[PDB]
């Protein structure tokens, strides 16, 4: 009934060798076994993993009847931890998994395809398992679109969303949406030893690699890239099928396999966006081989609203650069986020660069060590199945007041603390806020403070609390917790 840190993935690769489908992901987990099991190893020195429950655990993969990647590290982490994983990957194994006053499973990872079958499965019994649901979903779900009543009240038109679950049982690719858990991947690495003490010899050079594979994502940069090309030696990677908007002077490589881009990346001192593709794993990976990622600031910020890629999601996140996540929790020196339109401001991003050294960054929370610890954390402290959450602890809660226009979301990022709606539940009375009148309002905005006419609005459903949104007229009351750098998903607290 305790659960037993795995070391040996014989066990797993029988489990995987049971579809095709699963191929790709035995290959990629295969590939990194070994930093895998270094991993598991080493927090195990660091964190007591021996006091855990071993939970049985659904996988269902709608997909199979970016993501794979995410399947994988998630499906590998199940069993380092040492839980007894079911992965299903179509309607029969599902259907066989499920059909006393017991649960048959305590946890279920799933993707959006998956809980329409899910649901259609349990059917009336959905209730029963429900609060167990984990969904990855990349992209993530805002509350208002989560709340199928109040997205109908807005005249929403998407068909996504409107599952009205708790939010934070949506797991996201990047930590976009403070509304959702932040699951991640790991950015792997292509290195052996004798590459190791290679990468040492490898000398940078003042020379830049653009980030796009194709000549669609090249088109009209000319006068961004003449600003590089002044200071740098510009380099590609692309498939060079058609180079139209390709200028003369770049030096293409073509597509690299992993090991020889990372060898790239150890000669180039800047990686250099064009502004697509947005929020992508190449920008860690060259920052991660000690180059700087030139990363174009969007104005207006782009979001469902105003760009086809992200139309019928259900959120309004709005992108403010291509990798937002490099932006905001990396920043200078090794990210430079800059106006494209604004010509001096890239020239200047670009001298500056060129008279730094910065040393090779990866984030924790983007290795095999750093996600164990993160899934480890969710599936030890993440319980909806007993009503109103406990963790993260409430000693954890700074409560920030979001100005006019300002979501919650923005004020603690702005003041480098992350928006945690579980503390939402305790912002319900105003013990520099004095009410001298409040009501009760259905509304992702409250609580809300009008300071002109010390007017407070209290949330009167609870699942419309958004760390999401802002008041055009009013302040929001905002739950605030710290992060730890390089892993965001917890406070320090969150032990
Ligand atoms: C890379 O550049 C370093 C600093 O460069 C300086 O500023 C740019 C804009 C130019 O004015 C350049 O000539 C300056 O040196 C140099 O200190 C270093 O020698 C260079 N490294 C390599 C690998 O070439
Ligand atoms: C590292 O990988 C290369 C590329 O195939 C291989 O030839 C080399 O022998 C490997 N070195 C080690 C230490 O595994």
């Amino acid at each position: 009934s305790l659960a037993e840190i795995r070391t040996d993935f014989n066990i797993l690769y029988s489990m995987m060798k049971k579809h095709e489908e699963f191929r790709w992901m035995r290959l990629r987990i295969r590939r990194m076994a070994d930093a895998w099991i270094q991993a598991i190893k080493s927090l195990a020195e660091k964190q007591n993993l021996e006091k855990r429950k071993r939970k049985k655990v659904l996988v269902h993969l709608g997909l199979l009847t970016g993501e794979l990647v995410q399947w994988s590290d998630l499906i590998t982490s199940l069993y380092l931890l040492g839980h007894d994983i079911r992965i299903s990957a179509s309607l029969a194994e599902l259907k066989e998994i499920m059909k006393v006053g017991d649960r048959i499973v305590e946890l279920i990872y799933i993707d959006i395809v998956g809980l329409a079958q899910f649901k259609k499965t349990l059917g009336p019994s959905w209730v029963h398992y429900q609060c167990m649901l984990r969904v990855l979903d990349s992209f993530g779900t805002e509350p208002e679109f989560n709340h199928a009543n109040y997205a109908q009240s807005k005249g929403h038109k998407t068909p996504w969303g409107k599952w009205n679950l708790n939010p934070q049982q949506f797991y996201t690719m990047f930590p976009h949406t403070p509304d959702n858990s932040f699951l991640g991947f790991v950015v792997e690495q292509h290195l052996n030893s004798s590459d190791i003490h290679h990468i040492n010899e490898i000398k940078r050079q003042n020379q830049s690699l653009v980030y796009g594979k194709v000549d669609s994502f090249w088109k009209n940069k000319k006068i961004y890239l003449d600003i590089i090309h002044t200071y740098m030696e510009v380099h590609a990677t692309v498939y060079g099928s058609s180079t139209k908007n390709i200028p003369s002077y770049v030096k293409n490589h073509g597509i690299l396999s992993g090991r020889d881009l990372q060898f790239l990346l150890r000669e180039t001192k800047l990686f250099v966006g064009l502004g697509f593709p947005y929020e992508g794993p190449a920008p860690l990976e060259a920052i991660a081989n000690g180059c700087a990622f030139l990363n174009p600031k969007f104005n207006p910020p782009k979001s469902s609203k105003n760009t086809d890629f992200f139309i019928g999601k259900p959120t309004l996140r709005e992108l403010t650069s291509q990798h937002p996540y490099a932006e905001v929790f990396i920043g200078r020196p090794h990210v430079w986020t800059v106006d494209l339109n604004n010509q001096e401001e890239v020239e200047d991003a670009v001298k500056a660069i060129l008279n730094q050294k910065i040393e090779p960054y990866m984030p924790y929370e983007f290795t095999c060590e750093g996600m164990l610890q993160r899934i480890n954390a969710f599936i030890e402290k993440q319980d909806f199945c007993h009503g109103q959450v406990m963790w993260p602890p409430l000693s954890a809660l700074q409560v920030k007041l979001a100005e006019p226009g300002q979501s919650c979301k923005q004020v603690c990022q702005e003041s480098q603390l992350i928006c945690e709606p579980s503390f939402f539940q305790h912002l319900n009375k105003d013990k520099k806020v004095t009410c001298q009148s409040s009501e009760l309002a259905k509304d992702i905005l409250v609580p809300s403070f009008d300071p002109k006419n010390k007017h407070c609005v209290f949330q009167g459903d609870l699942l419309l609390f958004s760390c999401a949104g802002a008041h055009p007229r009013h302040q929001r009351v905002c739950p605030c917790r710290d992060f730890i750098k390089g892993q965001v998903a917890l406070c320090k607290d969150c032990l």
